[PDB]
């Protein structure tokens, strides 16, 4: 409660805005936000977290996702007292972001800074969907991936990538759930009319994204509406959520 | 004692192959080897040096590459009497390594250790050149790599991927400079007998590889002639460079 560690990147950001980032003497290799967290110790990959890294820091508690792993990590935690608070992450919804939220300013003693920060979400949230249903046609979309050091995949049903695609406004044309890597064909069935990509696939040329099994041959490709966006954004629910939602609507909807 | 910060996995295992594991007290986040250094502070990237982070640690020395950055934070540890070292990690040679090797060992005052881990290095190294050199043809070969959130790219020349193909007895049948995204047309084109991946990229799955343009077209996919390696042993020339090389000389020319 007065030393915490946070494993999840949009749950460090949650915590900072809400006013509690005095607290965080450690964080996981997904934060990269706010600023202040740069020069704190991270330690790995939430789901490859190191109990050393963590220990090292005599936090009183952890803070992660209930995907967070191994297992045997958060028993060794718990092992040495140490309090580790896990929260739903997926399947991703607005709901269970408000819950999340409501749940940490609960653990974290600052109830009135958790609904002022729903309260705030929800209202740039709803003002795009009024906005959105001032639209005279709909937008099927995709968002591919490449995660750390994985093949490129399309993002389904139940990730977090889908669920601002949807707030923005667009129709995912995948049905599959979660992550998983498209075959040409399949991508070329698909048929998106506009693709959704992370500006570090792109990192200043388009071009690099021709080893994506069929891009090429899609709509999105030939008429130049790819779309670009931080991973950090649009891997996690955070306080800038409104933000991105905001940013690819008016790209999903251009001038 | 001397408390020392070093940025760049690479770096990091030589020293403590080198003896003077000890004497550091923090790493980046690209450190995640040898074992021992979980329990030390992982702040920054060598690419993204925290100037507070590191400063925090009161080093006496930090050392990292000549291209660390960004630059005016090296300016502030001098400002602050912290000794800076920087050692070029380009190109990617043996001679360079072994050099690098010796510049470390002597500014850490152990010359016989550097001595010796070169000696051993380059021992096992011409083991294997013996084997290859036994053989009329180098094997034609690819790496294909995903890293930092990238599409698939293919190694070319100067990269560690093509010096340590090299090294086992492959052809690395890409002539370009670095990575490259490849379309499906070049990579099939390439025409290489065997075609290598991280085995985080394929993480128990290859069917997940579907998404590399062209790769289920190729020669070597369907020979299946799909070699993995770990990636944390792909992207810099360490200790354990032999190592890898000898697990891949064996994959090469299996039996
Ligand atoms: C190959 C290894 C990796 C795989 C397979 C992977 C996969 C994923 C997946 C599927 C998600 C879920 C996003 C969604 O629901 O749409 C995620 C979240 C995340 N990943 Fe990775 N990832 C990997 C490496 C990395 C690395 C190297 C970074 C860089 C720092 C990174 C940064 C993120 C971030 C920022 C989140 C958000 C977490 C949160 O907000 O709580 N990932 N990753």
């Amino acid at each position: 409660a007065e030393r915490i560690v946070v494993a999840g990147g949009s749950l460090t950001e949650l915590i900072y805005a809400m006013g509690a980032g005095e607290r965080v003497v450690g964080v996981d290799e997904t934060t990269s936000y706010p600023p202040e967290t740069a020069k704190l110790p991270h330690i790995g990959y939430w789901k490859q977290l190191s109990s050393e890294g963590i220990l090292s820091l005599r936090p009183d508690s952890v803070i992660t996702w209930q995907d967070a792993g191994p297992q045997i990590v958060l028993d060794q935690l718990r092992a040495q007292k140490v309090n580790v608070v896990t929260l739903p992450r997926v399947p991703a919804t607005l709901e269970q972001m408000y819950a999340n939220i409501r749940q940490l300013a609960k653990t974290l003693q600052v109830p009135e800074q958790g609904d002022a920060l729903v309260t705030q979400i929800n209202q740039r949230l709803e003002r795009v969907q009024q906005n959105v249903a001032a639209k005279k046609a709909p937008v099927k979309a995709m968002f591919i991936l490449s995660a750390g050091g994985s093949a490129p995949q399309v993002a389904g049903k139940g990730s977090v990538a889908d669920a601002i695609l949807s707030l923005a406004g667009a129709e995912n044309v995948a049905t599959h759930q979660q992550y998983k890597s498209y075959s040409a064909e399949s991508l070329i069935a698909a048929n998106p009319e506009v693709i959704v990509v992370t500006s570090q696939m792109v990192d200043g040329d388009i071009n690099r994204l021709r080893s994506i099994a069929g891009i090429t041959h899609t709509a999105a490709w030939k008429n130049q509406r790819i779309i670009t966006v931080d991973q950090n954004l649009i891997l996690g629910m955070g306080p800038r959520i409104a933000d991105v939602v905001e940013s690819l609507h008016q790209q999903l909807w251009p001038q």
